[PDB]
C-alpha cells in the first residue's frame, strides 16, 4: 500500500558515508539515510527549490553562544535506523577530531578537513544539547551544518565500523533507510516508518545505474523507472513528446569552467588567460546549445548566496579588440592549445568547446581539443586548458572563490597560479567576517581580482534536466541532490 520508487542514474557515489559520498550522485541517496542539525527549506514561500532558508531539523533550536560556537537544543526522542536515540554525543561525535577534521580522521575521510570551517572540539552539555565551535571567529557555522557536511552519523555504530565499512552498510536519522547495495549496480532504501518527520510516501527507493543517457530515456518509457536522472535540454523533444511522462528541469548550484595549468610557460602571467576569457561570446553557446536555459552569472557571483550576492554586477566582458591586443602582448607564437575534455562527462562540453575554438580562432589563438577518458587521465605537466565544474555548495559566497581559488588551495599549490597577495589576504578575511557592508565589498573586489587574473574562466551555470512519469509528483531542487519531505507524492 505505498509505490515503489525507481530512479534511474548516471551512477553510484563511491561510498554512502556523508562525507565520503560527496559527489553528482551522492546526496540523491545519502539526503535520504541521513538528517542535519538544519535543513535547507528548497520550497519555502512559493519557491521553485532555489530557497536559501535554514530551518531546523534535528535540532530544535539553537543559539549563538559568540562569534565562534552555537548552542544546539536537539530534538528528543529522534531515533537512528538501528533504534539508537539520537543524542548529543551523536552529534558532537559527527563534529569531532576523531571522525571528521583529526589528523587521524582524515585518513578515512580526506575531505573531512576540505569540507569544514576551522573546526573545536564540540562540547556536549546534556544528553539533547550540544555546542558546536570553531578555532577562529565564523559566522557560517549555521551555512556548513546546513549543507552537505551537515549529516549526522551515529557514535558507537561509526567507531566499530570505519568510514569505509560504514559507507557500504550506513545508519541514519532520515526517511530511508539503507537496505542492499550492489557495487556500480543499484542501491536499495526502504521507508523508515520510525520517521521524526512526515511519514516516507514510498515503499522502497532505488537507485539503478543506467550508464547511458537513451537508455536512461527508453527505460522510462517502457515502465522500467519513475524518474530519471542526469539529461540535458536537447532530450526534452522525446521525453515530452510522451503525454505520460514529462521533463522536470532546474538550473543547478554548479559553475561550468575552464582552468588552465597556470606552471606552464604560456600560462604563468595573466595576459594569455585574459584573452582566452574575453574572446568567449557566452550568450551564443548558450542560446544554441542550452536552448537558452543554463545561466550566465555576473562574475563569481550567483543568487543562493544570500548577502554575498551582489545583482548590481556587470555582467563578465567579451571584447574582441581586447582579445587580439592580448595575444600581441603575450607573444604567442602560433602552438595549438590543447584542451583536455572528457566526450561524456559535462553537459555540452564537446559542443561548446568547438564553438569556443571559432571565437579563439577569431582572437588569434589555435586551441586544440585533447579527448581523455578517467583511465586515460593526463599528467599536470601534459595539461594546458581544461574543463572543470564548481559545486557551489554553500550558501554563501566562499564556495568555491575562496573554497578552490583561496591560498593553499589545489589553484595556487597545485595548478600554480601567483595570486595577488591582495586576493589571499581577503581570502582570509572572509571567512572569520559578519554579513556586512564590509564583508560584500571585499567579495566585490575578490570577483575583480578573480576577473583581472583569470585562473579559470567561467563559462555558466548549468541547467539539469530530469524526466518523470506524470503520476509521480516530485518537484527537483536547484542542487545535485533529490527531495522527498514533503515533495513526494503519487497519484
Amino acid at each position: 500500500d505505498r509505490r515503489a520508487l525507481r530512479i534511474g542514474v548516471n551512477g553510484l557515489p563511491p561510498s554512502l558515508e556523508p562525507i565520503n559520498g560527496i559527489s553528482n550522485t551522492g546526496p540523491r541517496i545519502i539526503n535520504q539515510i541521513f538528517d542535519a542539525l538544519i535543513r535547507r527549506d528548497y520550497f519555502a514561500d512559493g519557491a521553485k527549490g532555489n530557497n536559501i532558508k535554514l530551518v531546523p531539523a534535528l535540532a530544535e533550536s539553537f543559539e549563538r553562544i559568540d562569534d565562534k560556537s552555537i548552542r544546539f537544543k536537539l530534538r528528543q526522542g529522534v531515533k537512528f535506523h538501528n533504534g539508537a536515540e539520537m543524542t548529543a554525543e551523536d552529534v558532537a561525535f559527527t563534529f569531532s577530531s576523531e571522525r571528521l577534521w583529526g589528523d587521524e580522521a582524515i585518513k578515512t575521510v580526506p575531505n573531512g578537513r576540505n569540507f569544514s570551517p576551522n573546526w573545536d572540539e564540540p562540547v556536549v552539555e546534556d544528553k539533547y544539547t550540544v555546542v558546536l565551535r570553531t578555532k577562529t571567529p565564523s559566522y557560517l557555522i549555521e551555512k556548513y551544518l546546513g549543507s552537505w557536511l551537515g549529516p549526522i552519523v551515529p557514535k558507537e555504530y561509526y567507531k566499530s565500523l570505519g568510514a569505509v565499512a560504514f559507507g557500504n552498510k550506513p545508519i541514519g536519522t532520515g526517511p530511508y533507510k539503507f537496505r542492499e547495495l550492489v557495487a556500480n549496480d543499484h542501491v536499495t532504501l526502504e521507508a523508515n516508518d520510525g520517521y521524526w518527520g512526515d511519514k516516507p510516501t514510498a515503499s522502497t527507493i532505488t537507485y539503478q545505474v543506467v550508464a547511458e543517457p537513451a537508455t536512461r530515456v527508453a527505460g522510462l518509457i517502457s515502465g522500467e523507472y519513475d524518474i530519471i536522472t542526469t539529461l540535458t535540454p536537447d532530450d526534452m523533444a522525446l521525453v515530452d513528446g510522451y503525454s505520460d511522462l514529462e521533463t522536470r528541469g532546474t538550473l543547478i548550484e554548479n559553475l561550468h569552467m575552464f582552468t588552465f595549468n597556470m606552471n606552464q610557460p604560456i600560462f604563468q602571467n595573466k595576459t594569455l588567460r585574459r584573452a582566452l576569457a574575453l574572446a568567449v561570446n557566452r550568450p551564443l553557446i548558450v542560446e544554441a546549445l542550452w536552448k537558452n536555459k543554463a545561466s550566465i552569472p555576473n562574475g563569481f557571483n550567483f543568487p543562493h548566496y544570500g548577502a554575498t550576492y551582489d545583482p548590481k554586477r556587470k555582467p563578465m566582458e567579451f571584447n574582441l579588440k581586447e582579445a587580439k591586443r592580448l595575444v600581441k602582448e603575450s607573444g604567442y607564437d602560433g602552438t595549438p592549445i590543447t584542451y583536455h575534455t572528457m566526450g561524456n562527462y559535462y553537459a555540452n562540453a564537446v559542443p561548446a568547446l568547438m564553438m569556443m575554438i571559432e571565437m579563439w580562432k577569431a582572437a588569434g589563438i589555435t586551441v586544440v581539443p585533447k579527448i581523455f577518458a578517467p583511465g586515460t587521465t593526463p599528467k599536470d605537466s601534459d595539461i594546458l586548458i581544461r574543463n572543470w565544474s564548481n559545486g557551489q555548495w554553500l550558501t554563501d559566497g566562499l564556495t568555491t572563490m575562496v573554497s578552490e581559488f583561496g591560498p593553499g588551495r589545489g589553484v595556487q599549490k597545485r595548478w600554480g597560479w601567483k595570486a595577488p597577495a591582495e586576493f589571499n589576504n581577503l581570502c582570509d578575511q572572509v571567512a572569520q567576517l559578519k554579513d556586512g557592508e564590509e564583508r560584500s565589498a571585499a567579495f566585490n573586489r575578490l570577483r575583480d581580482i578573480f576577473e583581472d587574473e583569470a585562473p579559470a574562466v567561467l563559462m555558466y551555470q548549468p541547467y539539469d534536466v530530469y524526466a518523470a512519469r506524470k503520476d509521480v509528483q516530485w518537484s527537483p531542487v536547484s542542487f545535485e541532490t533529490m527531495e522527498f519531505r514533503g515533495n513526494l507524492n503519487f497519484k
